[PDB]
């Protein structure tokens, strides 16, 4: 055994597992807002030798030895990730270590709060992520919401936007040492300038939960919440398409001035952020992900880039102008980012029955809970995303297409919801009836023939 | 732009740093007893197309859809999870979407525990893993240390083993509702048994992490700490030579007979999977979950139960070469893949040894020993047989691996009795060109000694 | 040495010090509202042999021997609780060790919550105590706040009364556990049943902090919390005027039925309330306290004590409406209990001044914060009781004569304030300037003639 | 109604119930150690016009208004409460507004110790308070205990003293915040200087609870422990024969010289206030606290020099006495107020010698002794000298009052010996009329003898 066989020479079951979800992959419209594929110059330091690398600690200051290689590429990782959002080093610096998007942010709290310091954060059924905190009015769903007391701020279920009002109101009374303005569902973009007026009203951190945007952001299309946050967290996949990782962009240098001794105040967040990635709560970083990502950082900082977030942009509208007309509502209006919030209650059906309809046709969402919703099992909406197809280079008549086979897969289960109950009748019909079942792999082969003709990214064979 | 790109052609300058890496592992001794080397089938599943699926949730309860195929292979890992160690499915289950180990760690302690619950741990200058709680003289360094209440346990200095007595007597005042059977620098093999009982008795969990004998448990080389623990975290690299995951074996099914006729359940595999998701982590890195079972199915073949095996044959040539050589060893031996060493005899500290080996090569890292205070320059190193063993080396080749390292010894050794400080220690083997030349013959006699044996994992990067 | 000398004969620099104490009692006019003159019966008990007994435990539980006539004085001061209020033993039992207000609740969230459980108290300076939980934004003040997350709820400053709207706004965001409905500065009555309709939404407990109304509610003059409230605590001065300790009235019995079962689901409030008290917080009960507030007990549930009360809320008017027609406006319109809130600021003085001035005069109040104040050093109003002075046998007549004492007492400082500028200037001349100095000696000594001829309570010469 | 009738007229019901308490302390032998008789004078304080007077605050620093006398008062009080330990002013502080010694424990580690911080307190079956952190094998029982993370010390069985070198060794592995020197059930000195050495060395805060020896510190008959720690709660009753109030003394000044020249402070004299109010309490209960003043001006006299000495020599009298009739002594005699027996030896168990005795008007406390399980019928009974030598009691009468007991102590015996259960005992005593006749002519013979001594404080309630 010599360690340098091939995965199809020798693993089989899991190379036809590969080549199916690759097969999955091409044949089918991909959906979610928080997926993306990834390229190949990525995916192939991800599986290099940098797997086999230990290098617990940071750049000049590790525990070990021979990490000088990987120290080169932290600290490339370090600029390239300032490079891509146009930071200067000197008021900026970054955490390349964070395993992932959620132990990013958990790393902050852990870093700047003390347990069960108050946080507030938008609420998971009003466009928002659990590691913002989340309690489910019985337990505590998220780790932020165990080890830290979580407070969630809400939409106007009305605008269907972020309510800055009374959000400005509860902080006053929660006191809050922490509020984080990201999303994971919500289709406008958000002031990252009352919530810094807010959160130095109540003496607070403004955490930028950047993810979902993260590309957005560094191809200077929409607004830099580094403008008045503090603390930047956001993954490496979603929109920068790069491997699966996170990042914590924290401010250094100086605060303020003493101004009765005019002393330098400096930004005691560094010192903080690092610590509590390692020692405190990870352990051997994932260097192979590090490479990957400085890989997909370099290829953000380009021309390259910059029109695929454009044609990112413009393909959100161009689903939501094509949905608007044909008889489907947009929560907020229409969007103003990646990703649409469509309303299928003003149409019969919800998210949870399309999604199964859909999903069973090799296009892939998710359900989603707009403000008009009643209950949770059966959520009113879908979340739609651009950035998944976009690298398969995708235009606005890609996207109006789509569309028109969404409309075309609502209007089959539309026919079943009138004609069964529950979503565990919903289901159960389609996958029997044959005048359902036949009308299914017709779509099916239809979207399958019309996406596997598009330029997936990555490898050709995994 | 396709995407479709090699990394040698739209990013060099990484590109470039792949090989000074690759080069890098192949042309050095690596006894960081943490470190192994990833198979190229493994490494495959890491960069692939599985990078691109976000599938929060488990096979079936999902959030998203389009996970038929990664429930399969979440399904398959599952499965070679427990045939690697011989675990009845019906008696446990496993989650093998930690990140890495020490998500996994804090995924049982949030799973079990309310936060400020008890926790012991072997000490970290005594063995143990910043993730059983370490917490310094001032400051709280691991988040286990601050989310929960931590207490360590020490070893025994006089025989550099674990005090199971004291852990007795210590775990009664302090009554920790989880104690961990786990280390990092510890040669000898831990007595689960004496673990449980100890747990028993306080009305306590038995947690076994297991990272650095993974492979070793894997192969029944050594004994099995499921036959004693009720819940085992792992690292799916190390000796087990996968990619970086981490997983959770727990026990599931009847707990025992209710004295009535009650069937008690096991409330583990339901608590464990909540704190992975949706409490701490989220979509599941499905490429190192792919590639973890990759590394499994080769943990089941006999080639790892020689692996495994040669791993503690080549462990006691390191360690009776060391002895011959006048090498004091912690606990006096070894009796899984590591050798601790005590420098103090011969003079010199492990701060010191593990710069020279370093410049010639030769990775190791500093240990603290039984007696010293962890405020003092550690006067000890922690060596590995599981990386070099995956290059196929044998009982021969780790005596000539010792013997580069004494002559990397008596370098810092002639260099001690030149230097006074510590930071003048690291200048004089830079700037004086007659111990910088000494480091450039041992660099190169150990370079060629080492390229000669082969490298698991692609060629060139 | 036999221990039965006389404080007299033995130590006289305390003796002379008590009957100053007495002397300054009897020649004042005590207007905190929270303050009350106890009953000679009462204090006769507290200094009683009861002080050498230890009886940790509850009757019948004890965990020593003797206990045999204490068992019968708590068993009686239950009794006699239950009685005061019109409470079925069967649906209510009550701990009467609590040593003092303070300590009873906080013995009521350590028995019900968990540390760091979420609690909602009226804010302070809106007329709350600090027992309901009071952050200042930059420390944990009270110790409820530090052993469990704190919240408050506010006023509507322009109503100056409770606003139950903002609080049934942020229960459901907050998700609290206990809410507590109690006051130490409102003059209005509280809507037991909002509380309880809030409570019972967001899934908490409804506390009732019946203090500073403990008496209203056991002369039924006032509404009584317990008609919806399930936890119940109060002190046993203030009002029900008798000596310093504190009760916890727990609701037992049956909480509902299992719908599907017909099984009992009783009150689980009871055995928790008890351990908290005692083995968790205190130790030995003080049984000469509990003596004395059995004594006042048994002369609460009497005609007497009702006749008592309802001077106390007509004296409350008659001196709300004498100062309305003088120059001066209440908070909250008005009054409906025992107490009023008198805002100063219509008048260009405030509560810190006036009560400096007025604490010259052998008139006794203090500070308070209404809703249109500015900042904290010099809160506008001033806080206003009746039952101190009613248990002297004060009349309506004999309280707009105080009024007049009030307003020529204000307009004192009134000439000071516009000639002197902040607080430390303000109180500086106050003491050397003759002409105020000798103008409020007249005032002092037609204050002092007219208040030291009426009915002190308790014993005569100390 | 003018609220100065008396209360023989206004409640009879209740007054009835001080005469059955005053003539039950009157008629029986009062052995719980943490039992005193309070003296008439602050008796009269208790029940002054004090209790009408709402004092938020500190003298000077207070919210209300008309605090005029009650600040003469309780800085009489503080005044008093240093003369007697003999405290420089210029180097102690103190609180006299803990409404009792539990809420002056509560006071210093809210004060000085954030939530979930560590103390560390002898165990309450080896002689510790609830309020030092304890904690059941099952339930968290004091609040100690649930706001903070406590670990108990235990007592060396072998010769029932504290075991300070089980402490020292358990005191680095918790590392504790804070480390308390206060004992109930334990009749021997403490080492206040070998705890500070402890403190000192896990940079910990020595607390000393003295409650039980309040009285005797104040009259210097035992070691002070103020002379080595720098936070000292105690009670205002037991020792010190005063109302029920808690006082803490704390350090204030110059802490030391730093290592520059800077003169490093005391931080408790802020933050101990600031805990008793606005944080914790509310309301001082000025009666208790001029009550207090009476007690501790009583304190600083020769007779209190003279009763605490007295206090000592019954101990041994008592000790002595039971020693000579076969009787076994944790700890083997007795340094202070408290004598613990073991009554394992002679046949019987503490919880039914506390139901004879009691039915005999000898009111003691079952004790648990070093050895037996928490989870066990006690077997030992604690003993005070305080109380009847309030009542003048002297050596010569101890002797009679271990007479008395060893009288009750063979009829347990012999009730035993026909009793099975230990609820069949406590009905045995009462149905059985063969022995219901020898308990009624030894509790005669108890109330004859206990009468005849002096009682302090008034005469009729
Ligand atoms: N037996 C055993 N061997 C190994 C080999 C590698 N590891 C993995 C972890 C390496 C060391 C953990 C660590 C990492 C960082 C610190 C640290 O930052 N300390 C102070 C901060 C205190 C202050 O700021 O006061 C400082 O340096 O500033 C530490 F104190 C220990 C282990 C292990 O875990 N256990
Ligand atoms: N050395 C020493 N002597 C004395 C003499 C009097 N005291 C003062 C305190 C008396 C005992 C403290 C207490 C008080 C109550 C319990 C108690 O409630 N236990 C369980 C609850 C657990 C469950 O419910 O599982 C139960 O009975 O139900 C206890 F377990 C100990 C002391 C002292 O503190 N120390
Ligand atoms: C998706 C997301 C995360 C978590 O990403 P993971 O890789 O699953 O950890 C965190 N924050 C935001 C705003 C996200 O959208
Ligand atoms: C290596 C190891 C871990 C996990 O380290 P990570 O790099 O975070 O995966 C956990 N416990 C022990 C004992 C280990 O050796
Ligand atoms: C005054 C008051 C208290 C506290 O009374 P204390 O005797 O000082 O402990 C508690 N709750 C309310 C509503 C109060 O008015
Ligand atoms: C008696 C005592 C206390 C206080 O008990 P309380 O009745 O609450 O005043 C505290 N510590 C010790 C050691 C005691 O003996």
């Amino acid at each position: 055994w010599t360690g340098q066989e091939s995965l199809s020479d020798s693993d089989p079951e899991m190379w036809e597992l590969l080549q199916r979800e690759k097969d999955r992959q091409c044949r089918g419209l991909e959906l979610i807002a928080s997926e993306n594929f990834c390229s190949r110059a990525a995916l192939e330091a991800l599986g290099s030798c940098l797997n086999n690398k230990y290098s617990e600690g940071y750049p000049g200051k590790r525990y070990y030895g021979g990490a000088e290689v990987v120290d080169e590429i932290e600290l490339l990782c370090q600029r390239r990730a300032l490079e891509a959002f146009d930071l200067d080093p000197a008021q900026w610096g970054v955490n390349v270590q964070p395993y992932s998007g959620s132990p990013a942010n958990l790393a902050v709290y852990t870093a700047l709060l003390q347990p069960h310091d108050r946080i507030m954060g938008l609420d998971l059924p009003d466009g928002g992520h659990l590691t913002h905190g989340y309690m489910s009015d019985v337990k505590r769903i998220s780790a932020t919401s165990i080890f830290f007391e979580s407070m969630p701020y809400k939409l106007n279920p009305k605008t269907g936007l972020i309510d800055y009002n009374q959000l400005a109101l509860t902080a006053r009374l929660f006191r809050p040492r922490l509020i984080i303005a990201g999303t994971s569902a919500y289709a406008r973009l958000i002031d990252y300038a009352r919530m810094r007026e807010v959160c130095d009203e109540v003496k607070a951190h403004l955490l930028a939960d950047m993810a979902h945007i993260s590309g957005l952001v560094a191809a200077k299309v929409i607004p830099s919440p580094f403008k008045h946050a503090d603390i930047v967290t956001t993954t490496t996949h979603k929109t920068l398409r790069g491997a699966r990782s996170g990042l914590i962009f924290y401010r250094k240098g100086v605060k303020a001035v003493d101004p009765k001794t005019g002393r330098e105040i400096p930004y005691t967040f560094e010192d903080r952020i690092n610590f509590a990635v390692f020692p405190s709560l990870q352990g051997g970083p994932h260097n192979h992900a590090i490479a990957a990502v400085a890989v997909a950082l370099k290829q953000a900082c380009t021309p390259m880039f910059r029109e695929y977030s454009l044609q990112v942009l413009k393909n959100a509208r161009a689903m939501a102008d094509a949905l608007l007309e044909r008889g489907y509502s947009l929560v907020s209006g229409g969007t103003d980012n990646h990703l649409v919030l469509v309303d299928l209650r003003p149409k019969g059906l919800d998210g949870a029955r399309a999604e199964r309809v859909l999903e069973l046709v090799s296009i892939t969402a998710n359900k989603n809970t707009c403000p008009g919703d009643r209950s949770a099992i059966t959520p009113g909406g879908l979340r739609l995303g651009a950035p998944a197809l976009t690298s398969r280079q995708f235009r606005e008549d890609d996207f109006r297409r789509v569309v028109d086979f969404i409309d075309e897969g609502v209007n089959i289960g539309l026919e079943v919801k009138s004609k069964t109950a529950k979503l565990q009748d919903f289901k159960s019909f389609l996958l029997k009836d044959s005048e359902t079942s036949q009308r299914l792999a017709n779509l099916r082969q239809r979207v399958e023939q019309f996406a596997r003709a598009f330029p997936m990214p990555g490898f050709d064979e995994h």
